[PDB]
């Protein structure tokens, strides 16, 4: 499934922060659930699989050093939720950061 880059959320049932939060339940994983919800993510109930309510972009295997908004920008750069909450300056920063990384680690 392709990522939603329209201004309309793919899962409007999950558009409220309240809604997203309930999906987690007791959360054992290394990334903060409220942080994840704030970044538009709700839990799938399979390991630490989250999905963004707006773009539908899915992310998994959360390391403690990984930020929700950073990972959102990384994999779902076309998400209009992301664009709106963070701004384009932030998204460019994130991209330049990750690309410069993949060329210093590399
Ligand atoms: C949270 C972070 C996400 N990474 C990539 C991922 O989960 N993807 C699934 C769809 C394509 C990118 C793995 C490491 N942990
Ligand atoms: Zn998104």
């Amino acid at each position: 499934n392709f990522p939603n880059s329209t201004n309309l959320p793919r899962n409007p049932s999950m558009a409220d922060y309240e809604a997203r939060i309930f999906t987690f339940g007791t959360w054992i994983y290394s990334v903060n659930k409220e942080q994840l919800a704030r970044a538009g993510f709700y839990a799938l109930g399979e390991g630490d699989k989250v999905k963004c309510f707006h773009c539908g972009g899915g992310l998994t295997d959360w390391k403690p050093s990984e930020d929700p908004w950073e990972q959102h920008a990384k994999w779902y750069p076309g998400c209009k939720y992301l664009l709106e909450q963070k701004g384009q300056e932030y998204i460019n920063n994130i991209h330049l950061t990750h690309s410069l990384e993949e060329c210093l680690v590399r």
